[PDB]
Order: structure tokens, then C-alpha cells, then sequence
RNA sequence: AGAUGGUAAGGGCCCACGGUGGAUGCCUCGGCACCCGAGCCGAUGAAGGACGUGGCUACCUGCGAUAAGCCAGGGGGAGCCGGUAGCGGGCGUGGAUCCCUGGAUGUCCGAAUGGGGGAACCCGGCCGGCGGGAACGCCGGUCACCGCGCUUUUUGCGCGGGGGGAACCUGGGGAACUGAAACAUCUCAGUACCCAGAGGAGAGGAAAGAGAAAUCGACUCCCUGAGUAGCGGCGAGCGAAAGGGGACCAGCCUAAACCGUCCGGCUUGUCCGGGCGGGGUCGUGGGGCCCUCGGACACCGAAUCCCCAGCCUAGCCGAAGCUGUUGGGAAGCAGCGCCAGAGAGGGUGAAAGCCCCGUAGGCGAAAGGUGGGGGGAUAGGUGAGGGUACCCGAGUACCCCGUGGUUCGUGGAGCCAUGGGGGAAUCUGGGCGGACCACCGCCUAAGGCUAAGUACUCCGGGUGACCGAUAGCGCACCAGUACCGUGAGGGAAAGGUGAAAAGAACCCCGGGAGGGGAGUGAAAUAGAGCCUGAAACCGUGGGCUUACAAGCAGUCACGGCCCCGCAAGGGGUUGUGGCGUGCCUAUUGAAGCAUGAGCCGGCGACUCACGGUCGUGGGCGAGCUUAAGCCGUUGAGGCGGAGGCGUAGGGAAACCGAG
RNA sequence: GCCGACCCGCGAGGGCGGCUGGAGGUAAGGGAAGUGCGAAUGCCGGCAUGAGUAACGAUAAAGAGGGUGAGAAUCCCUCUCGCCGUAAGCCCAAGGGUUCCUACGCAAUGGUCGUCAGCGUAGGGUUAGGCGGGACCUAAGGUGAAGCCGAAAGGCGUAGCCGAAGGGCAGCCGGUUAAUAUUCCGGCCCUUCCCGCAGGUGCGAUGGGGGGACGCUCUAGGCUAGGGGGACCGGAGCCAUGGACGAGCCCGGCCAGAAGCGCAGGGUGGGAGGUAGGCAAAUCCGCCUCCCAAAAGCUCUGCGUGGUGGGGAAGCCCGUACGGGUGACAACCCCCCGAAGCCAGGGAGCCAAGAAAAGCCUCUAAGCACAACCUGCGGGAACCCGUACCGCAAACCGACACAGGUGGGCGG
């Protein structure tokens, strides 16, 4: 309960400490431990030479996790957190004044 | 002939490098206490277990033949199929996970409840269903005994009934250690423990009261009264109510009289007993019957009846920032800016009012739950007089005896209550005002119901001059677990890589085990029960010293060896010699052949509450000061004089009173 | 935390600096206290001392060849020795829970080892109409409607109900899997209840009697389990070293089995009359008088036999293992010994005076007489819990592979 955070699955830049200020994609929320996985911490793993799937060159990885409570919003600008009006019907959580939500698709 | 340094089997002493090992610091999904709210679960089978349950599944938790879940109601907006990774395959804006409600399935055991029984296993009667289905077998219903109320006794119909419960609470039972420096009376204590049973409270509850004033006016509670008055082998010690100031405020239902009514009986009778109803409720007594005024349209009206706001069972919105910069990392530093009814906190690789959750502020119920806060209704309550002479709670009061409660241990012993015995009266009746008698008062006994105010912590929410893995609950963690005992019961150990798993591919030796780079990250001297690595602790290298040598082991000085230092000086070492009865407890007195300790690390012992009591630091000063409580606060205080100290003592006492 | 030869204070400490470490810390002034350890044969935890010593579990004993492997005293195949042999062999339950089996494995666990294993892992294995148990029965006992009592909690408790290795009740042989088999396979034996056909009877109770049915001591006839010998039966071998082809040594020479046959034995008199006993229902027992017979008939069991199915060794071949064959058309015959066991409820003797209930025999009530019951043959159904593996011991009671203890059977 109360796993609710602000980071959605779209495209959002970094405000971290390693790759500070980096543009990142959908981010893929995993999960409710407060972690992200966008396109920032690219790592290579020490996987073995597992005869089928991990061929003969065992030393490879793709996208490495990273913490949620660090990344930050986009729109015609950059950051600036979201703001939700109950729209009377559905929701409209645009960026700080600079408009447009994040759901799109007839939102 | 004489002279005199020199080897280390191994040893010690020092430094350095390690290992075992765990302390310590810091941390904290744990706990602590206080307040606050809240306060019952059951035959609609509980609290609580057993076997099961997932596609691969030991634990755990959730759950139960529909088994990690079932359908609707509400919420919510992007992830999801639990911790616990993999195989595998699903999940959703035709809006899933999940929080809140309601119900669906609910095998087996437990009051167990058809019967049985070594809990969780084995049988059975009847109602009905499935296999071809009568022989065997499954399935839904139903079946124990208690009360208590109607049925034609009959068969039955019916509302209830049990077990539990952390603590408190009412009664039925009821010890001893210990105190009295012995020990019986007394104390501890009517405590501990057994039992019964009730509930959010319990119990209690409207005066046969109190108590001396023509004074008050249920019950529980606080504080005061007050260690007061008494009690007592006048010892231990035990130790009242009144009154007061405050919290809370509520007051009531019946029997008997008189009248009716259906029933039972019988020696029919102006009738003994009964079902029910009318009827009545008291301290200048009320009530009865008849009469007297007029008894009434109104007046009161819930604790019972209902409705609705608020309260809870999830949630929702929610002010304010960036560039450069050292660092693996910034919130740190610099610069300029911004919010505030919000500078509470938490995290974010570190130290943030403006990065994420959030606080302040405002909102929220279709379903459940709760409801005097207020509105409705309803049960029920409202009279002045006169006579009559009906009733006014019986094996009761009273009396006696053996006695428990009370301050009362037997006192002059009341009063309340009662075991055996005798044994009343009806308002001139009657209990008590402490032998008993007079009087004068007080109250109406022997039927019952009563909220709030006080108690309590299984539980949730909030606080901290409470603890941080020997502390804290026994349990931070897969703890009422392992393991010990038949047994009732006992009761362990055991936290932490890192910001993130990025948790080490590959070659190398080796059976592996484990290591050597590679490689990981800021750091691998963070390398996997790994943060930080005290000591005891055993290793290893090197400086000094030791094979004629007598010792509480060191002290003091002289010499020499090594390493320091610009000097002068120093540290380390020990050839030699001057000297030298270990530490503690107990003792007249101990090195002790008196005792306590292998050594190391942590735990570990003069407090606290109330009263007294000497001083002392202040304020006030013949005056000083408030407890309970209430009001305010969210570490904000303040009102609240009831009372205690003080202004006077002497006498056992009446009393007298600076005598 | 570690290091120190500097500074300050009489001191207890404080500053300083170097090394370590990784985020908390708190001055000056005040305050609150579970505050200061060397000791309590003190509490927990850790590491030593003796001491590389005592011990390493029975004096029944080990020796070699090959093999596995990185590694063989310690595992496995063979040869050799020795010890138990009323056992230290084979069961039976009790007891423990997967210890059994098959493949792989050694970090600990075996007082060293380990390639072994009761240890790790995953996979498997436990069958029932007849053994045991329950929908049967009682005993001592317990529970327990009622009865009674007790301050409570409870005590005794009749009827009923649970309760045993006691009663009774239908299953014996060989085969077979890696491992269980009276459970599956097969050759035979039979029970249980239901429907029908056929025959036959008054049916039939939880209520009455019959019976079950019982002590010790000695002991009968046959019979068998088991046991010994054969010149004889059947075989794969063997003449050794001085003798021998001797009836030479050596192996084995059965198991089940209904109907029927033979054998032994246990049980029981047949019939009539009456009857106010059996807490009257009785033709049944009891009981008084009568007839015959005491043999024998009736009748259950014990043995042997029986058609049929099953078994079957020394040795050799290979096979590591287990065993597969070999192993035969297999022989399966006689003489003797003889059970403590069998016929069961046998005989005799004695004093201490020797369970109970249901099955089973049966009489009648209730009631039924189309029913129901008995026989028979046919046709259908007959469930639910057990079994693996240790069991005079390593798995069980003793904290341990303790030299301890452990009922009953086979025990040559």
C-alpha cells in the first residue's frame, strides 16, 4: 500500500549523481522498492559461458536497474514536477504550468 | 705458562607484519513506558490446531475440495501473477495488482454437539441424491444433554444454553514464610493461589442513612480529613466514618389493601388456593372504600421508538530552483532566486523548506460500523378535604447462644450481617442514635431494576531529558524454535557486504578445497554471516640479551649493543652490583604452607517512591502555601483555598489562659 | 580503533600529532542519571594450561593377489587364517520413523582413514474377502442417562459405551521385481453378503436354557514336526603321496493337496408321562416315575494317502555386482530315532478349588403367514487403517556404533 510515486513510463531526464542530467526513455518502473531502469546505468555483467544462450564469450549485460527517487519530468522545457487537476471527468497532470499531461492517447 | 671477547638446541625482552577471536563506535523491519482512543469472539461452530493447497514448492504467510484464491459495492491509474531467485506462461486504459466494505466456498480436529475415541481417526439411525447400482461405496440434510415458555398427556414447536478471554471486577473457598529480633493472640492478609460467574466496565445504588445542628439528603470516584479517633501479649503494628472542597447527577419497577376476571378443588360456599389483569408505592405516611371540590381540555414525556450531522472501516489534492564547483558520490561551497496556515520528518550514493514520499491546509462513503449531538413519537407521571377503619413485605424483626464486618483482639460492645433455639406486631406498627431505662430526634426494614463519574490493558493511534543486539520483551532474525525431562515445565544461540549485485566470466596450479592475476566498484585491507577488527590468543621476520647460573622478577645506578637526534639529549636492550616478604578478603597480627581468582573482553551492586529530619539556596513574611479538579497549550501556562504549617501555652481531664 | 621519546593538570584526564576508519558528533554555561570493576570457587563469551601426553570401546586376528582411483591397512572381486555357532545364526512383536533400495557425492558426520556408509542428494519402493484391526464380544478398569452426596472444583456411580497378545472367527504351497508379497502371479481351499431359480421348515429376539469353559502335579495310544543310517536311488567331479576301484569320498533323496480310502481320537444315551422352577411366554434346560441300551449309532477333529500344480542339490561355465546358467526327463526309495507339539473338553492324582461375554445349539414372545427362515445350485457385490527397513541390536531404553538392558518362537 502507498507505493504511489510520481515517475511514469514515458521519457524523462536524469537528476542523479553518476550520469547527472541525462535524457532517458520509458524508464520501466521496477517495482515498488523505489527503483528505475531507463537508459543511464549501462553495465556489462560477468555471466558465464553458458553453452546455449550465453555462447562462448561470457562477459555481457544490457540495462542495469537504478533508484526511482532521482529522475525528473519533461515537456516544452525540461524538469518541473507534475500538477494534477481533477478535470471534473478524468485526470490532467500537466507539467508545472507548461501544459500537456503524460498519458496522451485522448487524455 | 699467563691473558681475555666469543656459539643458541632453544629461551626471554622490543618493534613490525599477521591469525584466531570477538569487544567497541555508529547504525536499527525490535522492544519500553506514558497518554489517548477503544473495549468483547461463540451452535451463522469461535479463540486455537491437522492434513492439505501453487504446474515444478521444505519453510513461511494467505488460504481451503471453488484451496497464494470466488462474485458484486467503493476506491485507484500502470503496473501485476506474495517473501524467493530460476523454469514456465499469464495480467491489464472493453481499465488489472492492491487498500475499504459485504457476502460465496468453508474438508478434518476444539464447548464438539449422532455414537465412539489414545484431538485431528473409526462407526451409525433416519430424509434424499450417484455409480448397472439392491448387495460395496461417495454426497447435501439431520441426530448429544441443560434451561425455560405454549402443545391433548402424546409426537413435539419454540427463544435461549455451553467454550474462551491480556488485564481488571462481584462473590464462594483461603495458606505460610516474615514481623513481633523467641513464639500462639495479632502481623503478613482476607494477600497469594483454587472456584463460580458476570462486562465494557464490573460491583454498587435512593436511605429502618448519616449525625446533634430543628444539619444534610442515591451509588461509584478524586483529594482533604488524617496516622486523625480508636484498636492491641497498650508490642508488632493495624488504623476508621463524619464534615469539607471537587468529578458525576437519575431516578425507579412490584407485593399486600380494594375490584374484576378464566382455572383447580372441595366438607357449594356471600369459599381455601391459583393464571392474568385492573390497581398502589410512603415520612406533614402513603395507598384502599364511600362521600366532599370539578375533575379535566392541558402539562410533564424518556433509560424505550426512530431519523440525521459529526466518529471509525481505504483514500484525495496539496506553496517554493537552478548554473558553476571540489569529490566515486552532493543536499556540501560559491553565486543569484523563491515558499510559508507548511523550517514536522524521512529518504535521495553525504549535511535539502523548494529532488521523491510528505508536514501545514482542505476534502472524502455506494457497502459495513457508531450515534442523545439535536428533532419527532411512545411507555409512563400532575390534586385540596372528611370519615371509615382494610393493607403496608415473617419463622422476619426481637430474644439467646455460638459468631463474622467495623477503629473495635471481648471491652461498658453497640450497630450491621447469621449458624442452632425459641419466637412478634401494622402507623400508638416499628430499627437506631454504642449496657440498659426515660425523653427527644432520624429513618420506614425483611421484593427487585439504575446511566455517567472510578478500575483495567489482549489491541490500535500518538509522545519521549526510554534501550540500541549481554541493552531491550524470553524472542530485532523463520521464537514460545532448537534442545533438555515421562511428565507438569525449563528455556538457547542467532543483526549490518555495497549507493547499486556491479556479488568475480577467463587462464593458472590443484580431486576438490582453496588460491595467483584478469576483471568489479570510490574503495575487494567492502570477497560473500564479509562495516568498524580491543585484548587474551597463537604465528613470522628482524634489534638487544642468554649454555658457573639462586628468583614476588622489578627498582637504581654503571658498563656495553642497536636505532634515533644538527647539538646536548633520547628510546630500546641487559653484563653487573646496591636493595627488595605478590594483589585482596579476614585478622591483635599474613609473604603466607589461611582464603578468592588460568588469562582476556563485556554484565554487574548503595537507588527510588512517601514521610520524617539537620542543614542549605532563594521568595514572601504574621502570615506561607494550595491537593483533587477545571480552563488553556501541543513541551505555554493559569485559575482553582478545600485543607496542612504558623500566630500560646499549662493541666490526665472540666477548665484556666501569659499564665 | 591503533602509535607515541610533545605540551597542560598533583591527580583522575585534556589538548597535539602520525596511522585506521567511514557520518556522526556538541564546546562555554546549566541540568537528568541504570555512571567509573580486580577480585564475589561471581554471569556470559573467547583462547590457552597439562599435553602432542591419557585414551582412540572388548586380546576372536589377521596375510596376500588383483581392481577402482588423484589417493587404498581402512572400499570391492579371489585366495588364506582364525571366532561365535541355545549364537555373535533365523523369526516375533515392542520400539524408531524412509534408516531399505538404485545412480552420483565426501565439506562436516564414523574416536585416523575413506573412492565405503545408517551421513548429502534427487529418483523410487510400502498393495489384501482370509495375517493384524475395525463396522463382534466381554475381563480387571474407565467413562457414564439416572440415584445419592459434596461450599465450588468434584467423589462413588446402576443401565448403556470404549477398552486384550484373553474368547471366537474363512489361506496353504512354490514363482517372481533393484527393493514389498499369506497382500501380485499361479496350482489348489474356503468364507461374506445381495438377487434369482429349486427344494425344504412354522419362521424368528437384544428375552430363557444348552454350550463356550478353563487349577496345579504326573501320564495314555497312535500321529507328526524335527532327527539319524542305508549296500539302495539320481549326478558334475575326484584315485592323489605308500595302499584301494572299496557298499570309496560328495551332493541331494520332497511341498502343497478339497471329494474319497485307511488310522487314531474328542464329544453325545435314545424314548414316554407329568410340572404350581427357570423372576411363566414356551415343546428348550431343569426336575420326580416308567421303556430299552450300556454296545452302538450319531458326530467334530488329529494323522497318513490321494487326482493335480510346484519344488529340487554337490560341482562346473561365465558373471566384478545380483546371480544367469549349469540343473538333471533330475533321484525324490527303505531301516531306525522320535517331539515338550497334534487328536481336546483324553486318563490318573491332589488341595490351594481352578475368568467373563458373544460366535455356535437352540425355546418361545412381539409379529408374520405373497413374508420370513434352512439347504442347494446359479448369477452379482465383499469395504476402511497396517506392511518398507532395523529388531537379543549402531536404527530400541540408556546424552555415544555405551561390552550395559530387551517378553515369546526355530535353534542343528
Amino acid at each position: 500500500r502507498v507505493k504511489m510515486h510520481v515517475k511514469k513510463g514515458d521519457t524523462v531526464l536524469v537528476a542523479s549523481g553518476k550520469y547527472k542530467g541525462r535524457v532517458g526513455k520509458v524508464k520501466e518502473v521496477l517495482p515498488k522498492k523505489y527503483a528505475v531502469i531507463v537508459e543511464g546505468v549501462n553495465i556489462v555483467k560477468k555471466a558465464v559461458r553458458v553453452s546455449p544462450k550465453y555462447p562462448q564469450g561470457g562477459f555481457i549485460e544490457k540495462e542495469a536497474p537504478l533508484h526511482a527517487s532521482k529522475v525528473r519530468p519533461i515537456c516544452p522545457a525540461c524538469g518541473k514536477p507534475t500538477r494534477v487537476r481533477k478535470k471534473f471527468l478524468e485526470n490532467g497532470k500537466k507539467i508545472r504550468v507548461c501544459a500537456k499531461c503524460g498519458g496522451a492517447l485522448d487524455t
